[PDB]
């Protein structure tokens, strides 16, 4: 569990921490999640940001991490990155990230 602090109004960059042999842009899907929440997904090296953060993040190709842009409080909380294979689901690579924010 990587853990950051931050304040409101900051950018940051959640690391992945993914970096294996076995990366590959064909099968490897890419999720950042929080608590109930999808943040983006990467299919077949294709990003797609879900509503509430569109505008508001990006996604780091080199590293598959995410960026987070003009933090609020309600930012607060562990992230999830998943670096999946469906074939059937399976997990290649999970790592949390816990962002914590104040005034």
């Amino acid at each position: 569990m990587e853990q950051l602090s931050k304040s409101v109004k900051d950018k940051v960059l959640l690391p992945c921490r993914y970096n294996s042999p076995h990366e590959d842009e064909s099968e490897d899907r890419i999720y950042w999640q929080k608590h109930d929440k999808v943040v983006l997904s990467v299919i077949a090296g294709k990003l797609k940001v879900w509503p509430e953060y569109k505008n508001r993040t990006l996604y780091d190709n080199t590293t598959y991490s995410l960026i987070i842009l003009g933090l609020v409080l309600s930012d607060r909380g562990t992230y999830s990155c998943v670096v999946q294979k469906k074939e059937t689901y399976e997990v290649k690579h999970l790592a949390l990230v816990k962002l914590s924010i104040k005034a």
